[PDB]
């Protein structure tokens, strides 16, 4: 038994919200370095209920593209979390404002993420908001999807359960949310993702909210791909976009699907 080997230093705030606060932990004795998400178990049906199905999520999590898990602490009304440290920051800000990135990196990044997704669809698990700043990146680069606040259960034994509840973040949130009162899972996912693949290789989200109200939306689909800020995407790639941002989800592109799309299997390009 080594003495102080679970003592974590507390040296830097990795992030700050609803939730509470992300602390950068080195360990007093490894030096290894852990996220620790700090959530005050504060309220009622808050925190109480919901970081308690967190936790139960991130439980099941174990893939190269989703935020490790290392175990949890609760103090009374503190709960601790003890995740990954993803040294790389968030995909966030590799993305230049009206402009993006590297064509390569977008396309790299995004086969991380959907490699993520599939695991987490894989074992029954649906995000509910995939967005830049819930991406992370590690030491060498290498996609991490993170925080499950919202995440839950849409397939159990077997059986799928339809979802209803809203949530997620406007500008990623797919169509069928503002539109039905249920809707399948994955394709919400698939949504967002493209909208992030469209944020990566543009610099810009494409609207306020996917709806009729909202012009470049509507723009969109009119196919108004010219100048518009379609414009400065590629064509190969816009025309996975062009499958991915669907507004039935029922006709939207699986993943399976975007597996075999022609630029998703592009050497570098
Ligand atoms: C304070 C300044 C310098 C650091 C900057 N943040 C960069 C950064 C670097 C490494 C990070 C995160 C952010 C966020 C995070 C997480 C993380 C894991 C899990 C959750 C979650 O489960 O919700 C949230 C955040 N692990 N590693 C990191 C912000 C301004």
């Amino acid at each position: 038994a080594v003495p102080f080997v679970e003592d974590w230093d507390l040296v830097q705030t990795l992030g700050e919200g609803a939730y509470g606060e992300v602390q950068l932990a080195v360990n007093r004795v490894t030096e290894e370095a852990v996220a620790v998400k700090i959530v005050d178990m504060k309220r009622a049906v808050d925190c109480p209920e919901n970081i308690k199905k967190e936790i139960c999520i991130n439980k099941m999590l174990n893939h190269e593209n989703v935020v490790k898990f290392y175990g949890h602490r609760r103090e009374g009304n503190i709960q601790y979390l003890f995740l990954e440290y993803c040294s790389g920051g968030e995909l966030f800000d590799r993305i230049e404002p009206d402009i993006g990135m590297p064509e390569p990196d977008a396309q790299r990044f995004f086969h991380q993420l959907m490699a993520g997704v599939v695991y987490l669809h894989g074992i029954g698990i649906t995000h509910r908001d995939i967005k830049p700043e819930n991406l992370l990146l590690d030491e060498r680069d290498n996609l991490k999807i993170s925080d499950f606040g919202l995440a839950t259960v849409f397939r159990y034994n077997n059986r799928e359960r339809l979802l209803n509840k809203m949530c997620g973040t406007l500008p990623y949130v797919a169509p069928e949310l503002l539109k039905r009162r249920e809707f399948h899972a994955e394709p919400v996912d698939v949504w967002s993702c493209g909208i992030v693949l469209t944020a990566m290789l543009a610099g810009e989200l494409p609207w306020d909210q996917p709806s009729d109200s909202c012009q470049e939306y509507s723009d969109w689909k009119e196919k108004k791909t010219y100048l518009n800020p379609w414009k400065k995407i590629d064509s190969a790639p816009l025309a996975l976009l062009h499958k991915i941002l669907v507004e039935n989800p029922s006709a939207r592109i699986t993943i399976p699907d975007i597996k075999k799309d022609r630029w998703y299997n592009k050497p570098l390009k």
